[PDB]
């Protein structure tokens, strides 16, 4: 296969989240988060794994920054842990927490790396969950105050802001399926949580615009192209319903300021739609500067009148990752072109794309992750083709910089381009990272 080359202004990065890599879960007066709570209760996370220590990045950040530099990576997406800054969610600011992020940001900049900051990446202070979490609109108000502080402290030096990571996952897995923190199992509440999360996004965007900083702000959505299992009208409609939940609910909300009417009807007819304020987003909608896309796989769907939204995913006979997710680079091309087709010319960033594989250090000290390299080659190829088709794709962040705590899956699923030995904390750059360094260099 021919070597891939992107335009010189394309942004190449890698991404992480605070809970997944930082550790130091109780240091410097950091408050308890919902993930600290969830992972400390048995039955929630595989093998009782937790983020207490994770990759110890809170301590090792200087060397981890040098790892990025050594790969020629010039953009780095990370999250700021709300409870390091406001241990109780609001009120008294924790200076040690702000100082950690100031030092990290200064370290990145000194080393020619542009920070992209995710403001909320699932680590709600537990004190806020004690008052309802995202079901309570008061928590959205506290979020904006927290965002305002970050803009004030860092906005002079940070030019890309992501308000929320994967609000669909946060609401659906956290409040409907009970598989992520806070572990609630109530779809009606999840839809309310999703509403308040979107409200907090638009309000943070509104606040950001007043500052006239040199930067851009947007949301990151997990998105998964849906295909019908057959050509029967039945199955095609089922795929469009799954698309409605997976993709359109948040796409329409974030990009048009409305929820898709077909899905409202479905949720209403099954009595899972919450009573939401009458105005919805009619008075608060704010256009983002970009849309962040987290893409990993597709869904193939058949009709099942007894299933949630009458849709059932079909397990496909194709190569798949250690998550069980089908490797389907065509889905990424299809998604990028679809977003440009349906929502017009808004700048796009792939804020996450990557794969979990069973990686390990070999007899020569190397981590030869050919499966990930090949995965990345095909997905970057699809992204490049979308660019050729005119999609305004401006950058691409690999998930993840290093192997980390994969939420309810624990440490068992390795997404890094850098291997982490959890017993010794040794980092070992994987083959895929070296391939990435060459891609970035070639494109520069």
């Amino acid at each position: 296969m021919e070597k891939l080359r992107f335009p010189k202004d394309f942004i190449f990065g890698t991404a992480t989240a605070a809970y997944q890599i930082e550790g130091a879960y109780k240091e410097d007066e950091k408050g308890e988060s919902i993930w600290d709570r969830f992972s400390h209760i048995p039955g929630n996370v595989a093998k009782m794994h937790n983020g207490d220590i994770a990759c110890d990045h809170y301590h090792r950040y200087k060397e981890d920054v040098q790892l990025l530099k050594s790969l020629g990576i010039k953009s780095y997406r990370f999250s700021i842990a709300w409870p390091r800054i406001f241990p109780k969610g609001f009120g008294e600011i924790n200076q040690k927490g702000i100082q950690f992020y100031r030092d990290l940001i200064d370290e990145l900049i000194k080393n020619d790396i542009e920070p992209a900051i995710t403001i909320y990446h699932w680590d709600l202070p537990q004190k806020l969950q004690d008052i309802g979490g995202w079901a309570n609109p008061q928590v959205a108000d506290y979020y904006v105050d927290y965002a305002n502080l970050l803009f004030r402290e860092f906005g002079d030096r940070v030019k890309t802001w992501i308000t929320h990571n994967e609000p669909w996952v946060a609401s659906y897995l956290g409040y409907a399926l009970g598989v992520h923190a806070p572990g609630i199992k109530d779809m009606k509440m999840a839809l309310l949580a999703a509403h308040n999360i979107l409200l907090s996004h638009f309000k943070a965007v509104k606040a950001y615009r007043e500052l006239e900083q040199d930067g851009q702000i947007g949301i990151t959505l997990n998105l998964s192209t849906c295909y019908s299992n057959s050509a029967d009208e039945e199955d095609i409609a089922a795929a469009h319903r799954s698309d409605g939940w997976n993709n359109r609910w948040f796409l329409d909300a974030a990009l048009k300021g409305t929820y898709p009417e077909d899905m409202i009807k479905i949720f209403s007819d099954t009595n899972i739609m919450p009573e939401l304020p009458k105005e919805l987003f009619t008075e608060v909608f704010e256009t983002s500067d970009f849309l962040g896309i987290n893409y990993y796989t597709r869904q193939v769907v058949k009709n099942n009148s007894e299933a949630f939204i009458g849709a059932e995913s079909v397990a496909m006979d194709n190569p798949k990752t250690e998550m069980g997710w089908e490797i389907y680079p065509q889905g990424l091309y299809d998604l990028l072109t679809r977003i440009h087709r349906d929502y017009g010319n808004i700048d796009l960033y792939i804020t996450e794309n990557g794969a979990a594989f069973n990686d390990m250090v070999n007899r020569d000290g190397k981590v030869e992750d050919e499966n990930r390299l090949d995965y990345l080659y095909t997905h970057f190829a699809a992204a490049l083709s979308a660019i050729e088709a005119g999609v305004p794709l401006k950058g691409y962040y690999i998930w993840s910089f290093m192997d980390n705590f994969e939420w309810a899956e624990g440490y068992e699923k390795r997404f890094g381009i850098v291997h982490v030995n959890y017993k010794t904390q040794e980092r070992t750059i994987k083959k895929s990272a070296y391939w990435y360094k060459e891609l970035i260099e070639r494109s520069n």
